[PDB]
């Protein structure tokens, strides 16, 4: 009979589906700055080759003391060595470079290949050239010129020839593509930076600051994005995508904060933009998913026994059923309120690990 309201003991995270694409270790799973994640036996010899499953936006190779773009064919037969780039040679063109039109005509009678997005079409094309080898060439797609370049050299860094991977304005429309990039990278992989947001850690019902980050000066989002790229998982020893892959850029204080633990939520903060090593150097989506908490609270609700979820933030402050006044979050563009005065069952300990508090370990 008696109608009741209580707080759930289930420890959830409403950000799980949204945040999967930012779990770089799981979704990309190889180096980002330098990706040599797979091994290949080219008949009797031994090679390392890019294996990452996500595209890397804006990445190119910088040839030290040179004016040749790495997108130029490799130096062919005779002719001065590295008077050229990294790309596939001459042949009779026919293979590389190839415009989107050219790729569309080549594969017009392929049903499945015709369904691919442009980046995925370029990727599929490059990875089709060898015969029982997993040695396949990486590609660079130029989104500006709508051109696919197969790369002949798969190495990315030779320093201390001489070259290194970087992100700069000249590479901004380039997408660097291992042979393993997901055809559905638009759903599974980072691209746009997230404005009005910073990365955080979900701690029993609210998204909290990551305590251990490295702070660096950065004038703008592009610089923050370049710095996190320089710091990110490097196979130059297989990283398996583990590294300083993520950064929060404070656009008011002009600081970049890089960290190496996957984020599990976002904090809504109007001063911040959240970026990764894989992400485009400039594109920003400003639309925070404001309804994320309210949707979860309302879904759990819809005499009665109401069990409220462990969600202590929302744009509907009464919905939380906070025992004190919820705090209005000044930096929120969603007008979030937070109930600080509730029992917490998890905490952040060193190395940014979220653990159940000692008091609560038995059960859980």
């Amino acid at each position: 009979s008696i109608p009741t309201v209580e707080r759930s003991t289930r420890m959830s995270n409403p950000w799980k589906a949204f945040m999967e694409k930012y779990d770089i270790e799981r979704t990309h799973s190889s180096g980002v700055r330098v990706d040599l994640g797979e091994d290949a036996e080219v008949e009797n010899a031994k090679y390392r080759i890019p294996a990452g499953r996500c595209p890397v936006f804006g990445k190119g190779i910088v040839i030290e003391n040179s004016d040749v773009s790495f997108l130029r064919p490799v130096a062919t037969g005779d002719q001065k060595l590295k008077d050229g780039g990294f790309a596939f040679p001459n042949a009779n063109d026919h293979i590389s470079p190839m415009t989107l039109a050219n790729l569309k005509e080549r594969y017009k009678d392929n049903v499945e290949m015709m369904k691919l997005n442009d980046i995925a079409l370029c990727r599929t094309h490059a990875a089709s050239f060898v015969q029982n080898s997993n040695y396949r060439h990486p590609a660079v797609y130029d989104e500006k010129e709508k051109t696919c370049h197969m790369l002949y050299l798969s190495a990315q860094e030779n320093m201390g020839f001489c070259f290194k991977p970087d992100k700069d304005e000249s590479f901004e429309n380039l997408v660097y593509l291992s042979k393993n990039v997901r055809n559905d990278w638009d759903k599974k992989c980072p691209r746009k930076n997230l404005g009005n947001a910073k990365f955080g850690l979900w701690v029993d019902g609210n998204c909290e600051e990551i305590p251990y980050v490295k702070e660096v000066e950065a004038e703008d989002l592009r610089e923050c994005n370049r710095i996190v790229f320089g710091a990110s998982a490097s196979d130059q020893f297989k990283s398996k995508g583990r590294g300083f892959n993520w950064a929060n850029f404070d656009s008011v204080k002009k600081k970049c904060y890089i960290f190496n633990t996957k984020p599990t939520c976002l904090i809504n903060d109007k001063n911040f933009i959240a970026t990764t090593a894989l992400s485009h150097p400039q594109e920003v989506d400003l639309e925070f998913p404001c309804s994320i908490y309210k949707d979860e609270i309302e879904r759990e609700i819809k005499g009665e026994r109401i069990v409220l979820p462990r969600i202590f933030i929302s744009n509907d402050k009464e919905s939380i059923k906070c025992p004190c006044e919820p705090e209005r979050i000044s930096q929120s563009t969603c007008n979030f309120y937070v109930c600080n005065c509730v029992e917490k069952r998890a905490e952040i300990k060193e190395n940014n690990q979220v653990v159940i508090k000692e008091e609560f370990r038995d059960y859980y």
